[PDB]
This record gives structure tokens, C-alpha cells and sequence, in this order.
């Protein structure tokens, strides 16, 4: 339903994408193109505008049905096939294709990995991507600070200790286990920030996102107390386009749909200028429920004592 | 998960809920309550400290694990015992009860009827309510005007003549038909209001909600566009409580989770003062999802030729 309407009007995401294939026509002329999760078409339209001779649509929603009528009303019925289906669950591509020369996808979640189709599109790159072929985009890059954020930890967590009277507080460690979805100011952060992971479509393989470490180190800038870690992503079109495309999902530029990922911590800590701010985060599929995404971090400030806690999202 | 959250911070209904049973010790004095729906079990615990003798809350999700750790904190494990359970699968109610004096519950949807536990909670009654026993709440009345809402309009459904040069018109249909939770504000409003169903919870039954036809009649006060139809609803505790206890969750008064609902008009309705719109509405779940809630609407202005409009809330 209203969820395509949701990613249409993120303008940062879809000039993104308009950018890398529309001023590439060289790149998309007489190419055959998969869209993974197609949605309305835009990213298909976009490529058939471009040039290809071919663009083929995959999406599992019913959406399909009126995605091919856009197609058709925009005149493009020989050039965009679209398939109702799982990509699991496809046995040829249409029209003989064996080999595709370009693969877009929107598959970035939620903190980057969250509900993410990237198995996905992996899985049609290593069926259908001809060597050398283009993943549309193909670099991401996960980032990390910390912010004060009082006001809103004082309402969102400590809330808890007394509601109409009575003690909740038996839910506190449940509202903090919760990574929050939601836009923060960048006055907000108070530490530099550190780029903490980097996914390359061209090279990684499935079994490289069964459990993921990475480590982060980050510097305070202000003698201020830290309530929170934030993370977003960057999004890059790397190998293809004849100049990179580039967008962010940060604080310090137009807002996405995404927002950006706030982590709260168990226990604000008081920094002063220059401490140091460094520790590993584990990101893996929850054992109960595979939708879910287990989150650890273990970090130290000045090399003080370890600091460990665990988010799940879900 | 943070579904709860947002129902204790809504104040209108919470303390509406808190007003209703805490004012009302007399009532609830050595009484046996059930709760249906408990959630986090505040409404239980409301209902133990206004006297009751036995609360005994259901709840489908596994937030009753937590909900008896916050009974245990607050000092009432041997009042209130909590079920994890559907209604429709409860044997026995615990320590031999067979009827109860008093049902609690929080079934209002979106829309009043839309995903609403209002057939479990008839169940509940039939099952289990003594002769006599009172339903907080019991009563709930929807009120529909017309509204001016140009500029929400030509973003939400104009949109899709022009996408990036693309025509989308394609999908206009589909915006249509999906009413809109969102906040109106009451000067948007140019028709009277209009009381177009009433939900007595006392004498219901079961069969009356297979399919709702109801009528409905407002009288414009400008010379104006009508864009929208916005509609809401009131609640009242009204059998039981010493004096009556009310919220709405209009765009008069304090806004509630619930929002308002707003229903776009394929073509504008040109209103003179004093114009009378009349009509039928229809409301029936779908046939193809029972999940989703169809609203078919045929009315007319000044008696002019019918006019009808087809929704689905999904
Ligand atoms: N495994 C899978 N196989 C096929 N489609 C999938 C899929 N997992 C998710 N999807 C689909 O991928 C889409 C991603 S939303 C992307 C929408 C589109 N690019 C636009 O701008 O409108 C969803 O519509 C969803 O139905
Ligand atoms: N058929 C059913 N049987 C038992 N519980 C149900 C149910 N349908 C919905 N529910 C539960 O009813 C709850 C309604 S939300 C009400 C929450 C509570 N009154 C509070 O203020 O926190 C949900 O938590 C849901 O799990």
C-alpha cells in the first residue's frame, strides 16, 4: 500500500538513483537490466528511459499488477517485463536471458541490515550478474558518534519508574533493548564520528553477513554527558557510473526515509574533551525469530573497564 | 513491543480509563474483573487498587511474561492473575470463576471498527458477564463532517499524474480508496457534524456487525471546496460509573493515538452555505482479506444525483 508512496517522495533516494542512471545512458544503452523489488516500476522506468534494451522487474507484491499498467501507460510494454514471484523462486528470466548486465536494487533496511533484501539481491547476483557486471548501488558504509539526547531519554526510558503511580520498571531494560528509528539533530552529537562498516557488493558473499564484527572508535569533543549512540549509512554507486553517486542518511543532510538508528545506553557516560570512545558491535539474526536483528556492543572509554550491552531489533 | 508505549502516553485515554475506574471504588469493591486485552496490565491495576476482590487480565501476546513481573512489583499477585491466551481459547476462567461483574477492555480501532477486538469482546460478554454486569466502556458514537483540505490533497493524490515526468495516474485510484489516519485540524472543518452510529456494547450482538448501514446528513456553513470527509469517535463509560466518563478522539479537543480518519473525495464537492449532504454509509469486512474493513459511501447534495465512493482500509 502506501509504502511506495513512502519511498517515491524520499526525493534524497530517488534523485540518488534518477542521478546514477539517467546521466549514464552510455552505461544503460542496449544493456538488459534486473530490478530487484520493483515496487511501482520507478527504478525500471528510469532504466528504460536510459536505454536499455531490457529491463526486467521482480517483486513478491501484488503491486506488480499495476506496475505493469504505469509501464504500459508510459509507454515502455517491450522494453520492462515485470514477474510476480520471490527471485528464490524464479527458474529462467524471461526471453531466453541467461546473464544480466546491470542489477539495481533498493535493498538497504533500517540501520542498513535491518529486514534488508541484501541476501537477496546477492543471490541474484551470483545467478544472473555477468563478470564483470554493475550492481545499482554497490558500496555502503555504515557510521557511528555519540549524542546527548537527555530530554528525550528522560521521556522515552525513565518514563518506566513510575506510570499513574505504579513501578514499571520491570519493562526499563525492554525500552532500552529497542534501537529507536527516528531523526536527530546534529547538534546533538558531540563526538566525531566513525565509519564503523562497509559492505561491497562486488565482493561479499552470504555467508560473510552470517554474523558480522566490526569495531568503532570515536573521539568527544565537549565535557558533556553521552546518552546515546547514533548510526546511519551512506549509500554509493561506485562501479558504473562515469562520476560516483552518492547519498546519506545522516543527520547533517536532508533527511530519508530511513532517518538514523539511536542506540540508548544503560548508563550515560561523562565525557570530557579528547576521551576516547572504542569498542566492537556484532550484528546477526536473532535465534528465536530470523526476522529480528541481534545487536552487541562492547566498548571502553580511555581504556576503562569493558562496557557491554545488547539491543535486538524487531 | 513500543505498541504499548503509545497507548499509556496517550493521557485521553488513559486517564479517561484511570477517571472511569479509580472514581468509582464502590463499584469495584470485592468485585471480580476481567480485562481484556491487558497489555502491560495497567487498567488491572487500576481496577485492584480501586477494590477489586479478582482482576484477571488476557492477553494474546507475550507481553504477559512482564506484565506479571510489574503486578509482582506493585503488590498485587494474589489480586490480579493474567492469562496468556486468545478469549476464544479459554477453557475455565481461574479459581472456579464463572461469571464476572465488570469487563474492561481497550477494543476501540482505528476508525472505531477497524482491526477492533469488539467480536472478542461481545464473546467475552456472552460468556462470562453476569446479568446486569457493566462494560468500561460501553458506549462509542462516531460523528463525520466535511473538511477543506486542498493543499493535503494535491500531495497525497495529484502526486501520481507526474512522477519524475512518468504518469502514475494509474495508482490515483488506489490512493483513493485508502482512508487517511492522520490529524485534521478542526478549522478545516466547513459542514456541522453529523452522529452516524452508535455502538451500545450492552445490547449488541454479534450479527449486527456483519455488515453496518448507517445514514448521515451535514449541512455546509461556507462557500467552499470539500476535499474530505474526516470522521471520529467518542466513548463513554455511561453504565456503571456514579457520574459518566467521555473522551473523543476528534480535532475539537486534545488528540488521541487513534488520530481522526479522512476520507479524500475523487471529485471536490462545491459547497454553498447551507447545502445539505446526505447519504448511506456501509461498512462490512472484505471478502478476499477479513483483516481489511470495507466502507462504501452514496450520498447526495441538495438531492442532486448520487454520488458513491468506495473505500478499503488495509
Ligand atoms: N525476496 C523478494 N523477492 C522479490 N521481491 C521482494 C523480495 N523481498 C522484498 N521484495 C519487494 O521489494 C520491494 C522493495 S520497495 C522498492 C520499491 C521501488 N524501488 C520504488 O521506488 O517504488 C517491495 O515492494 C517488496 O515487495
Ligand atoms: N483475541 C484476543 N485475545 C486476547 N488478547 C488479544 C486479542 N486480540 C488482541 N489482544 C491483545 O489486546 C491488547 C490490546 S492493547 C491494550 C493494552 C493495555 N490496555 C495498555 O494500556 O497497555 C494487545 O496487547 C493484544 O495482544
Amino acid at each position: 500500500f502506501g509504502i511506495h508512496e513512502e519511498m517515491l517522495k524520499d526525493g534524497i533516494r530517488t534523485n540518488a538513483y534518477k542521478n546514477a542512471i539517467l546521466q549514464n545512458k552510455h552505461l544503460f544503452k542496449d544493456k538488459v537490466v534486473l530490478d530487484i523489488g520493483c515496487g511501482t516500476g520507478i527504478l525500471c522506468l528510469f532504466a528504460a528511459k536510459a536505454g536499455a534494451k531490457r529491463v526486467i522487474g521482480i517483486d513478491m507484491s501484488d503491486i506488480i499488477d499495476k506496475a505493469r499498467q504505469i509501464v504500459s501507460d508510459n509507454g515502455y510494454s517491450h522494453v520492462i517485463e515485470l514477474i510476480k514471484g520471490k527471485v528464490e523462486d524464479i527458474a529462467q528470466l524471461p526471453f531466453g536471458i541467461e546473464k544480466v548486465d546491470i542489477i539495481i536494487s533498493e535493498w538497504m533496511g533500517y540501520f542498513l541490515l535491518y529486514e534488508s533484501m541484501l541476501q537477496t539481491v546477492l543471490s541474484a547476483r551470483d545467478r544472473w550478474l555477468r563478470p564483470g557486471g554493475y550492481l545499482f548501488p554497490d558500496k555502503c558504509t555504515m557510521y557511528i558518534c555519540g549524542i546527548e539526547d537527555s530530554e528525550y531519554k528522560r521521556d522515552k526510558i525513565d518514563f518506566w519508574d513510575n506510570v499513574y503511580g505504579f513501578n514499571f520498571s520491570a519493562i526499563k531494560a525492554d525500552a532500552l533493548r529497542e534501537p529507536l528509528v527516528d531523526f536527530v539533530e546534529s547538534q546533538q552529537i558531540i563526538t566525531t564520528q566513525s565509519k564503523f562498516l562497509e559492505i561491497d557488493l562486488n565482493t561479499i558473499q552470504p555467508e560473510d553477513l552470517k554474523q558480522i564484527t566490526t569495531s568503532f572508535e570515536f573521539t568527544s569533543q565537549y565535557q558533556e554527558y553521552c546518552q546515546a549512540f547514533v548510526a546511519w549509512f551512506d549509500c554509493v554507486f561506485s562501479r558504473g557510473p562515469h562520476k560516483p553517486v552518492e547519498f546519506s542518511t545522516g543527520p547533517f543532510t536532508e533527511g530519508t526515509h530511513w532517518k538514523q538508528t539511536v542506540f540508548y545506553l544503560e548508563n550515560d557516560l561523562p565525557l570530557k574533551p579528547n576521551d576516547v570512545i572504542k569498542g566492537t558491535i556484532t550484528i546477526s539474526q536473532n535465534k528465536s525469530n530470523h526476522r529480528d536483528l541481534d545487536i552487541s556492543m562492547k566498548y571502553t572509554v580511555n581504556g576503562g573497564a569493558v562496557i557491554s550491552q545488547d539491543y535486538i531489533m524487531r
